[PDB]
């Protein structure tokens, strides 16, 4: 199968689809199930294989002009025109949340009743900035009832970052060093997994699951920028059907 669903306790009438690299139209470094239109692909294929998930979905999906920021938005309303955002949230079922990603961290939220859901996108600048704390809050329901899903992201072994984002993370939280490994010449391996999961901690959220992927080291599986640069984008998905 081309398509992957969420590992975790959600209710029946939480859904999710993480899309992988195949199942699509594109071509060469895009190939084949690429959905973002900001990535040097063509447009019509990136339209086919948003129609593609759409069929799979079976609801309208709210692709955000990601901007690596801590914005929020319901994703209801980011259908009438795209907002610079990088998360959004949902308590109707009228509409899929998703988020995009080729090595940064996607996280999906919900909560044990199935009453709300949202996807965050969490590269090194948003997830340091706080974007998963506001997506929490904006969900407007308790921490303790809300599950996280680490959907596949740039694993540590592949992820190598220097003083800045190491900074960006510990200075301010210093318990981030147990996710940081240095390996030398001021350079780290970042986990962001780990980063995630003591993030969501700190905020309070019950239950995290997922973070096993590393999309540097399954190329026949999803997309990586570390690994191919100028490529596609799959996204993580979450709606609610019930």
């Amino acid at each position: 199968k081309n398509f992957l669903t969420a590992d975790w306790p959600a209710p029946a009438n939480v859904k999710t689809l993480i899309t992988t690299r195949n199942g699509g139209v594109s071509q060469g470094a895009y190939q084949s199930l690429n959905l973002g239109t900001h990535v040097g692909d063509n447009p019509e294929a990136v339209r086919r294989n948003r129609e593609i998930v759409q069929q799979q979905v079976g609801l309208p999906v709210a692709y955000l002009n990601q901007i690596h920021s801590t914005v929020v938005v319901n994703a209801a309303e980011a259908l009438g025109g795209t907002p610079d955002a990088d998360a959004s949230v949902d308590d109707t079922g009228k509409v899929a949340c998703a988020v995009m990603t080729a090595d940064c961290l996607p996280v999906l939220f919900c909560d044990r009743a199935g009453t709300a859901v949202a996807a965050a996108h969490a590269g090194w600048r948003g997830l340091a900035g706080g974007v998963l704390q506001n997506t929490i809050a904006a969900m407007k329901v308790p921490p303790v009832e809300m599950m996280a899903y680490l959907g596949p992201a740039i694993s540590a072994d592949a992820f190598e970052v220097g003083q800045d984002v190491f900074d960006a993370f510990c200075t301010p939280m210093p318990e981030a060093a147990t996710a940081f490994e240095g390996i030398g010449s001021g350079k780290f391996l970042a986990d962001l997994y780990a980063l995630a999961r003591l993030i969501l901690k700190r905020e309070g959220v019950g239950g995290v699951y997922g973070g096993t992927h590393c999309t540097v080291l399954e190329r026949d599986t999803f997309f990586s920028y570390r690994r191919d640069g100028a490529t596609g984008r799959m996204a993580s998905l979450i709606w609610l059907d019930g």
